[PDB]
């Protein structure tokens, strides 16, 4: 069948939500109330790739957008990016490494760490209303801690 799919929303640990900034990134920050109607809804495939139990690799496309994170070399740094893609090939079991994502759980957190980039991290900055990135580390300031809400 296809591939399979569940909608849902991320926060961070320090339970900051994810917004759009603009057409090609995200941002991290602190809602509640009605200003969460802001955050942005993923669609997470469950996709091809080298899996464990508590490693599964995801891609993360926005619900109902043909907009995929997705990790490339951007100035000879892996770096995270929002791409397009064609609508009428997406998702599918097959996507291609860039968009690949170790969904990892530990401590009751979820990681997602770069296919294509071993030990890069999705990550969000201590502060307020600023990019959603590639992180070279678990470890450090940043946050690579996420939990999973599920949605309708």
């Amino acid at each position: 069948a296809p591939v399979r799919s569940l909608n849902c929303t991320l926060r961070d640990s320090q339970q900051k939500s994810l917004v759009m900034s603009g057409p090609y990134e995200l941002k991290a920050l602190h809602l509640q109330g009605q200003d969460m109607e802001q955050q942005v809804v993923f669609s997470m495939s469950f996709v091809q790739g080298e899996e464990s139990n508590d490693k599964i690799p995801v891609a993360l496309g926005l619900k109902e957008k043909n907009l995929y994170l997705s990790c490339v070399l951007k100035d000879d740094k892996p770096t995270l990016q929002l791409e397009s893609v064609d609508p009428k090939n997406y998702p599918k079991k097959k996507m291609e490494k860039r968009f690949v994502f170790n969904k990892i759980e530990i401590n009751n957190k979820l990681e997602f760490e770069s296919a294509q980039f071993p030990n890069w991290y999705i990550s969000t900055s201590q502060a307020e209303n600023m990019p959603v990135f590639l992180g070279g580390t678990k470890g450090g300031q940043d946050i690579t801690d996420f939990t999973m809400q599920f949605v309708s």
